[PDB]
């Protein structure tokens, strides 16, 4: 899809076998979705955004699909003001940027 | 131009007759620069994001142009730990996310 700007790019993104809504943000780095269970060891993480730094938990070679399109990698789970899909996992689905 | 994501999408703009570097950011609803002077009146705001919130200062209707392209809108200007194109700017250009 091609997807403008003047909303949120607001997409519903699958985990863990539950919907949920999240950001398609080309500003961050990593993925970092609000307080859930997943499965599997986690790492520490700190990572660092306009208001300052949160320690998160890391998890690796998550399956993911967003927007319908399947990816599998990092997502980053604490206490972020909105689900964010970074570019990660933009990569992983095919997205870009054009104007 | 079509904008690859696997590297941070930064971009050259141009504002206040200065030259800057910034950052893309689908995921911004407005546009925030470091420290800076700019024209005109402003209004103090608070702006949230991963972290938590900063103060920042909003200036209206500023000339800007970005990878080439002119608009003009709300830029607001204050302790950022990097420059950021929100929405707001990203719409004037035509910017759209494509996958
Ligand atoms: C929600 C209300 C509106 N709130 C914004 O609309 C706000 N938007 C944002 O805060 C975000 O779009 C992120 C802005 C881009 N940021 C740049 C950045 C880069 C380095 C450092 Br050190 C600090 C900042 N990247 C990040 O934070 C990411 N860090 C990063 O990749 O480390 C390299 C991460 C923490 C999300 C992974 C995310 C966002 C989107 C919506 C809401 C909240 C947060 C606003 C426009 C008001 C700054
Ligand atoms: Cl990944
Ligand atoms: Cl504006
Ligand atoms: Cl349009």
């Amino acid at each position: 899809p091609q997807i403008t700007l003047w909303q949120r790019p607001l997409v519903t993104i699958k985990i863990g076998g539950q919907l949920k809504e999240a950001l398609l943000d080309t500003g961050a780095d990593d993925t970092v979705l609000e307080e859930m269970s997943l499965p599997g060891r986690w790492k520490p993480k700190m990572i660092g955004g306009i208001g300052g730094f949160i320690k998160v938990r890391q998890y690796d070679q998550i399956p993911i699909e967003i927007c319908g399109h399947k990816a599998i990698g990092t997502v980053l789970v604490g206490p972020t003001p909105t689900n964010v899909i970074g570019r990660n996992l933009l990569t992983q689905i095919g997205c870009t940027l054009n104007f």
